[PDB]
């Protein structure tokens, strides 16, 4: 359990959606982040998948503001401290606003994964994944814009999927952040995007999978990497 409290981008901190206070105030802050009302700092399992709530976490709605990046910049996602329990990939994608981020329907944004992290090594299984990469690096994540994609609003959707229960139909735990993102420079993708609500199954080998035995592989769910 937990989510995004801060976002870092060229020297300044976006406040992020405070799940444990905002839905508490009735009038809350304008932030980059998306409201959800996770208020339980927990996830989407696999009976939410093909449901809206998978797009950016449960009841979730956008963000009123948007951070300008650099091109090829960095934007850095600070967690609540991720419990080493909660072992499993790290997944990031960016859909097109095509316009104002906060006016976006979320059930029509098409998602490219820009970077995935899974298993790093399985000596002692269950082994050292991208959740435990984020743990030792402070409950902090640093996302690189690609330069080739065209410039404009993009929605970040930032997410961990804990593999804990994994053993389990519908027992992966997938904790999808979402921010508005400016993104800026001189790219011209349009990469191939993908629904939502087709990111995940609840039998995709990397989702229905017990990491306590030893893995020879880790097939990272979701679409394929735009490079
Ligand atoms: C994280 O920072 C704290 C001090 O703020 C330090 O004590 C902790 O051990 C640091 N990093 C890791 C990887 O544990
Ligand atoms: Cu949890």
């Amino acid at each position: 359990h937990g989510f995004v409290q801060n976002i870092v981008i060229d020297g300044k901190n976006y406040g992020g959606y405070l799940v444990n206070q905002y839905p508490y105030m009735s009038n809350p802050p304008e932030v980059i982040a998306w409201s959800t009302t996770a208020t339980d700092l927990g996830f989407v399992d696999g009976t939410g998948y093909q449901t809206p709530d998978i797009i950016c976490h449960r009841g979730a709605k956008p963000g009123a503001l948007t951070a300008p990046v650099s091109p090829g910049g960095t934007v850095e996602l600070q967690w609540t401290p991720w419990p080493d329990s909660h072992h499993g990939p790290v997944i990031n994608y960016l859909a097109p606003c095509n316009g104002d981020c906060s006016t976006v329907d979320k059930t029509q944004l098409e998602f490219f994964k820009i970077a995935e992290s899974g298993l790093i090594n399985d000596d002692n299984p269950p082994g050292i994944w991208a959740s435990d990469n984020l743990i030792a690096a402070n409950n902090s994540w640093t996302v690189t814009i690609p330069t080739t994609i065209a410039p404009g609003n993009y929605v970040l959707r930032h997410e961990i999927i804990a593999l804990h229960s994994a053993q389990n139909q519908d027992g992966a735990q997938n904790y999808p952040q979402c921010i508005n993102l400016q993104v800026t420079g001189g790219g011209s993708d349009n990469p191939a995007g993908t629904l939502g609500t087709a990111l995940y199954h609840d039998t995709d080998p990397g989702i229905l999978i017990n990491i306590y035995q030893k893995l020879s592989s880790y097939i990272i769910p979701g679409p394929p990497l735009y490079t």
